[PDB]
C-alpha cells in the first residue's frame, strides 16, 4: 500500500511488476475542477481539497472527442482511438515513479498529439512504466481538452477565450511543481516531451511566459508551432465559432449568449457539428486549435520565434522518414492501405487539391514542379512517393528544421534526429514506410519487453533511444556514453548536423531535406 500526501489530499497508487522489478503507478489523479456546466469552455479552475484517499489505480476518463472510423477493427488505426470512457470530466494525470522511491529523480512530462482534436494519455504506447523502471525517471502524463471543448475561441471573452487545452496542460505542469517532490521527484529537473500536436504544444510552452518556470528542457517529436496546421488564425477561429453556433442553432448577437447557448448542448451535439465548421478542409483538419489569445500566447508565435522571445534552454527535435504517408489513406484518390497505391499524375494532382484546398492553381503547379523532377520517369511509384513527401515535408520536416535553426540561433544547444526505422510489427503496409507516430513506442521502450514480437535489433535501438532521451532530460545532453555510440552533435544553423536513428548504422548527416525545405520555407509561403 503506497500512499502519497499531495497538497489537496492523499492518493493511493498501485505496484507494477516490470522487468523483474517494480514501478509504482498513480493513474488518474485529478488536477483541476471538472470543466462541466458553467465551467465548460472556460480556463481550468483550481481543485478543492479532499480529505480521504483518492484511489489512483486506473486510468481516468478520456476527454470528449470524435473517433476514427475509417478502418474499423484494424489495429493500425484503432491503437490511436481512446481506451477509456469519454467524458467532459477528464482533467486527470498519471505518475509513474521508480521502486524503491527515488530521492530527487528527473521528471518526464508527456503531452500526446492527435491534432488538438483527439488523443489520450492512457494509450498503450504512452505507458511510462518502462521509462520509470529502466532509467529511474518519473513519468507524468495528463489528459487535456481537445477540439472545440478545448480550443473554441472568442478572443478576449473569458467565456471561451481559446487555448483552454493548453491551460489544462499548464495547470498540470503546475501540479508537478507543487507536488512531485512528495513522489520523490525533482521539480527543478522537468523535461516536457510530446509528439505531433503534443510536440507543437511543447513548443508553445517554450513561448508562453506563464510556463517558463514550470519546466527545464523540451523534446519535440514530429511537431512544432510553426507547422501550418498548428495555430488557428483569429479569423478562422471566429469564422469557425460562428459556423458551430449556426450549426447548433446557437447563433445570437450577444457573443456571451452564444456561449451560454453552447453550454446547454450535450457534448455529442458539439462533436458532430465540429467536423463541418471548416468548409474546404484537409484530411484530419485541425478545426479548433491554439490561437493568439493574448493570455497563453501574446503575439503571433512566428514573430516570437523570429525575435528570440522564448525560454532559453536545450531542445531535442526530430522527425520520421515518412511522416506524410498516414494521411494519404484518409482521402487521397487511388490510395489504400490494402494495395500498393500506384497513382498516376492526374491522381497526384487531385491529391494536391485534397491537401491544399484553398491554394491557387499556380501554387499547386509549383508543388508539382518541385517534386516531379524524376531521376527515372518510368518508376511507377513516382507520384505515390512524391505525394507523401509533399505532405511530410510541408507539415512536419521543414517546419521542425526551421524551428530548430531559429531557436538555436539564440545560443542554446539543440539536437536534431531523423528516425528511419520501420517497426517489424507495423500493421500498415510497407509502402507507407516510417509513419507518423511510430517512433513513440521506441521512445517509451516497448521493444524492451521481450514478451512482445519486436526483434533483438529493435530492442537495442529502443534501449539506446531511451538512454539518450533520459540523458537529455537529466543532463541536457542526448549521448549514449557507454557502448561506443555515435556522438550526437549539436545542431547549428550553419552546419545543421543531425543524427539518424535506425537498427543498422547510426549516422551523422547534414542539411536534411535542404532542396525540399527551401521550397516550402522560402517560396511557398508567398503563394
Ligand atoms: O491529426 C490531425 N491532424 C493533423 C495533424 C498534424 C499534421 C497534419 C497534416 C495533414 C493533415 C492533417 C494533420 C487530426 C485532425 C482531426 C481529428 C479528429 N477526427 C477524429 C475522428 C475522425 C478523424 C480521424 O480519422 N482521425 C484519426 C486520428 C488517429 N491518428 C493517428 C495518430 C498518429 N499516427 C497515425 C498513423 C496512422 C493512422 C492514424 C494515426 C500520430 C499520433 C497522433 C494520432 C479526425 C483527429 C486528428
Ligand atoms: C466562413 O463561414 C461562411 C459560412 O459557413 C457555412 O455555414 C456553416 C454553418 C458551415 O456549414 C460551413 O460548412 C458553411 O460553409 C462560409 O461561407 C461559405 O463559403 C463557401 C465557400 O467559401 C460557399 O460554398 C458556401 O456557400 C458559403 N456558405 C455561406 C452560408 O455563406 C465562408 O466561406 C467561411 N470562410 C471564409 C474565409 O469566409
Ligand atoms: C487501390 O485501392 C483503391 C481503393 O479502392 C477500394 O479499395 C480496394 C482495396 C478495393 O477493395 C476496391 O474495390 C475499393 O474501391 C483504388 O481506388 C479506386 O480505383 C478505382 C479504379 O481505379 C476507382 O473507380 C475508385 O473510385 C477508386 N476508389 C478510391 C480512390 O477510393 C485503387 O485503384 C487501387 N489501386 C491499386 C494499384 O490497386
Ligand atoms: C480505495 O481502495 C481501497 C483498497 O482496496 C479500498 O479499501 C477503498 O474502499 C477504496 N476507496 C474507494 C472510495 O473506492
Ligand atoms: C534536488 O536537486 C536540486 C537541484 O537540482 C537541489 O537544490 C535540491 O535540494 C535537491 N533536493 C533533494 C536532494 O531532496
Ligand atoms: C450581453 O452583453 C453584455 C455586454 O454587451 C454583457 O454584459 C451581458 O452579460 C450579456 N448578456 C448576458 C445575459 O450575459
Ligand atoms: C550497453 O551495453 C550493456 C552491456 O554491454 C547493456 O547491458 C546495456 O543495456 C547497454 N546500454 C545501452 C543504453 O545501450
Ligand atoms: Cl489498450
Ligand atoms: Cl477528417
Ligand atoms: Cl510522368
Ligand atoms: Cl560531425
Ligand atoms: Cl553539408
Ligand atoms: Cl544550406
Ligand atoms: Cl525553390
Amino acid at each position: 500500500d503506497i500512499i502519497i500526501a499531495t497538497k489537496n489530499g492523499k492518493v493511493r497508487g498501485m505496484q507494477l511488476t516490470v522487468f523483474g522489478g517494480t514501478v509504482t503507478a498513480f493513474l488518474g489523479i485529478p488536477y483541476a475542477q471538472p470543466p462541466l456546466g458553467r465551467l465548460r469552455f472556460k480556463k481550468p479552475q483550481s481543485l478543492t481539497k479532499w480529505s480521504d484517499i483518492w484511489n489512483a489505480t486506473k486510468y481516468a476518463n478520456s476527454c470528449c472527442q470524435n473517433i476514427d472510423q475509417s478502418f474499423p477493427g484494424f489495429h493500425g488505426s484503432e491503437m490511436w482511438n481512446p481506451n477509456t470512457d469519454l467524458s467532459e470530466d477528464c482533467l486527470y494525470l498519471n505518475v509513474w515513479i521508480p521502486a524503491p522511491k527515488p530521492k530527487n529523480a528527473t521528471v518526464l512530462i508527456w503531452i500526446y498529439g492527435g491534432g488538438f482534436q483527439t488523443g489520450t494519455s492512457s494509450l498503450h504506447v504512452y505507458d511510462g512504466k518502462f521509462l520509470a523502471r529502466v532509467e529511474r525517471v518519473i513519468v507524468v502524463s495528463m489528459n487535456y481538452r481537445v477540439g472545440a471543448l478545448g480550443f473554441l475561441a472568442l478572443p478576449g471573452n473569458p467565456e471561451a477565450p481559446g487555448n483552454m487545452g493548453l491551460f489544462d496542460q499548464q495547470l498540470a505542469l503546475q501540479w508537478v511543481q507543487k507536488n512531485i517532490a512528495a513522489f520523490g521527484g525533482n521539480p527543478k529537473s522537468v523535461t516536457l516531451f510530446g509528439e505531433s500536436a503534443g510536440a507543437a504544444s511543447v513548443s508553445l510552452h517554450l513561448l508562453s511566459p506563464g510556463s517558463h518556470s514550470l519546466f527545464t528542457r523540451a523534446i519535440l517529436q514530429s511537431g512544432s508551432f510553426n507547422a501550418p496546421w498548428a495555430v488557428t488564425s483569429l479569423y478562422e477561429a471566429r469564422n469557425r465559432t460562428l459556423n458551430l453556433a449556426k450549426l447548433t442553432g446557437c447563433s445570437r448577437e450577444n457573443e456571451t449568449e452564444i456561449i451560454k447557448c453552447l453550454r446547454n448542448k450535450d457534448p455529442q451535439e458539439i462533436l458532430l457539428n465540429e467536423a463541418f465548421v471548416v468548409p474546404y478542409g484537409t484530411p484530419l483538419s485541425v478545426n479548433f486549435g491554439p490561437t493568439v489569445d493574448g493570455d497563453f500566447l501574446t503575439d503571433m508565435p512566428d514573430i516570437l520565434l523570429e525575435l528570440g522571445q522564448f525560454k532559453k534552454t536545450q531542445i531535442l527535435v526530430g522527425v520520421n522518414k515518412d511522416e506524410g504517408t498516414a494521411f494519404l489513406v484518409y482521402g487521397a484518390p487511388g490510395f489504400s492501405k490494402d494495395n500498393n497505391s500506384i497513382i498516376t499524375r492526374k491522381e497526384f494532382q487531385e491529391g494536391l487539391k485534397i491537401f491544399f484546398p484553398g491554394v491557387s492553381e499556380f501554387g499547386k503547379e509549383s508543388i508539382l514542379f518541385h517534386y516531379t523532377d524524376w531521376v527515372d520517369d518510368q518508376r511507377p511509384e513516382n507520384y505515390r512517393e512524391a505525394l507523401g513527401d509533399v505532405v511530410g515535408d510541408y507539415n512536419f520536416i521543414c517546419p521542425a528544421l526551421e524551428f530548430t535553426k531559429k531557436f538555436s540561433e539564440w545560443g542554446n544547444n539543440a539536437f536534431f534526429y531523423y528516425f528511419e526505422h520501420r517497426s517489424s510489427k507495423l500493421p500498415w503496409p510497407e509502402w507507407m514506410g516510417v509513419m507518423h507516430g511510430y517512433e513513440i513506442e521506441f521512445v517509451f521502450g516497448l521493444p524492451l519487453e521481450r514478451r512482445d514480437q519486436y526483434t533483438k535489433a529493435e530492442e537495442i535501438l529502443s534501449r539506446s533511444i531511451v538512454k539518450r532521451w533520459a540523458n537529455f532530460a537529466k543532463y541536457g545532453n542526448p549521448q549514449e556514453t557507454q557502448n561506443q555510440s555515435t556522438s550526437w552533435p549539436v545542431f547549428k544553423s550553419t552546419e545543421q548536423k543531425y543524427l539518424t536513428l535506425n537498427t543498422e548504422s547510426t549516422r551523422i548527416m547534414t542539411k536534411l531535406r535542404a532542396q525540399q525545405c527551401r521550397f516550402w520555407t522560402s517560396f511557398f509561403p508567398k503563394v
